[PDB]
Order: structure tokens, then C-alpha cells, then sequence
């Protein structure tokens, strides 16, 4: 069986959004994320009361800045999404770092990997996709993947007029799984959180989530989110 699946949203009002989040019954075991920057943290903290929600940085590298948000009560943080692989230019072993710094200071992980359209096409999403998270296992140790949550995101489905398939989406989930199952695991394989982080409404997620390697979502924070989050069953 799955193990408990994550419905995460990365950062419309936000102060609307938090009270919508916030009046939403979710009945179903799911733990929900919302990622915010920075300057958002100390709102989003203040504001967002659901017990089931918890809130994440994004892409701290830095240990002091980590322990920071540690002690300001943020324990989960995104690291690696598309955007600081082909723009900042954080490469495989700069992503697995911040995610190993992360881990040593107690965060909960997610860790985002994905292929670009280019690699995609010319068929490339297993080695560009696994080559990312072989980095990133190489800066860990096996107990640490308990706080590990991989995000795949199809940097090829965004902006680039192509559309996600749940058969696409489960065999890049599937690739991964099999690759931490044959190189950390098929234990830690069981137990992971891998989700799908492309670009995803109210019911593509629901289909996407049907999907046996599929356990929820890393999504945008908009009011859509809470069908996201419905999805997770």
C-alpha cells in the first residue's frame, strides 16, 4: 500500500488563501505542505493554524540560515525545483548538499528532480532524472531518507506546450522508485514519498493520484490547492 501521501503547494491573496486552507476539513491522512519565501514565512506561520498543514522554506543553503528556520518552528523545505537547476544554476551537487544540510539540521526534505523538454525528447528523462537523485543519495545515509520526499517535476511539461500524461507521469515515478529500490533499498523504496510536481488542477491530480507510484502532490499555492489536496485519495 501507499505510504501517507503529501499534497504540497509552493509559493491571488495569500491571506485569502490561508483562510481557506484553514476552513477546509481534511478527513483523509495527508500531510499537506505549503513552502513559502522568506519574506511570506513569518505570515504564512501566523496565520496558517491547519494542524495537518506544516510549513516549509525553499532552497536555504546555508547552515545558519537553516538553523534559523529550525528555531523560528519551520522543520520541512523544498530544494533543488526546476527553476534553481537551469536559472540559478544549482547543480546536481549543489542541490544534494542543501538537501543533506537540510537533513543534518532536522528538516524534513523535499527534493525536487525533473528532466527539461530537451531531455525529455531525446530520451533522456531516466539518466538526466536518476543521475539527480544519485547525487543526491550519495550525501546521504539510508536512515535519512525518512526524511526524505522526492518531487518529480516534468520541467518539460512547463512552458513548453506539453501536456502530462498519468502513463508519463507514473513511469518517471516508477523509474524512480526502481532506482531507489535496487540503490538505497526496496524498504526505503516502500516507504517514500514521490510526487508529481508538474503543473497539475483539481482533476488531473485525482487521475495522477491513482497512479501506483504516485503519492501526492507538489503544486501551486492557489485556491485550487485544496482540490489537490482532495485528490490524495
Amino acid at each position: 500500500s501507499k505510504p501517507q501521501p503529501i499534497a504540497a503547494a509552493n509559493w491571488d491573496s495569500l491571506s485569502e488563501l490561508i483562510d481557506l486552507f484553514n476552513s477546509t476539513s481534511i478527513n483523509h491522512d495527508v500531510q499537506c505542505v505549503v513552502a513559502s519565501t522568506f519574506v511570506h514565512l513569518a505570515m504564512t506561520k501566523e496565520r496558517l493554524s491547519h494542524p495537518k498543514f506544516v510549513i516549509a522554506a525553499q532552497n536555504a543553503g546555508n547552515a545558519d540560515a537553516l538553523a534559523s528556520l529550525k528555531d523560528f518552528g519551520v522543520n520541512w523545505i523544498v530544494l533543488g525545483h526546476s527553476e534553481r537547476r537551469w536559472y540559478y544554476g544549482e547543480t546536481n551537487e549543489i542541490v544534494a548538499d542543501k538537501v543533506a544540510a537540510a537533513v543534518a539540521s532536522g528538516f524534513m526534505v523535499i527534493a525536487c528532480i525533473g528532466e527539461t523538454l530537451q531531455e525529455r525528447e531525446s530520451g533522456r528523462t531516466a539518466v538526466v532524472v536518476l543521475t539527480q537523485i544519485a547525487a543526491i543519495a550519495k550525501k546521504l545515509k539510508k536512515a535519512d531518507w525518512a526524511k526524505v520526499v522526492i518531487a518529480y517535476e516534468p520541467v518539460w511539461a512547463i512552458g513548453t506546450g506539453k501536456v502530462a500524461t498519468p502513463q508519463q507521469a507514473q513511469e518517471a515515478h516508477a523509474l524512480i522508485r526502481s532506482w531507489v529500490s535496487s540503490k538505497i533499498g526496496a524498504d526505503v523504496a516502500g516507504e517514500l514519498r514521490i510526487l508529481y510536481g508538474g503543473s497539475v488542477n483539481g482533476k488531473n491530480a485525482r487521475t495522477l493520484y491513482q497512479q501506483r507510484d504516485v503519492n501526492g502532490f507538489l503544486a501551486g499555492l492557489k485556491p485550487e490547492f485544496v482540490d489537490i489536496i482532495k485528490a490524495t485519495q
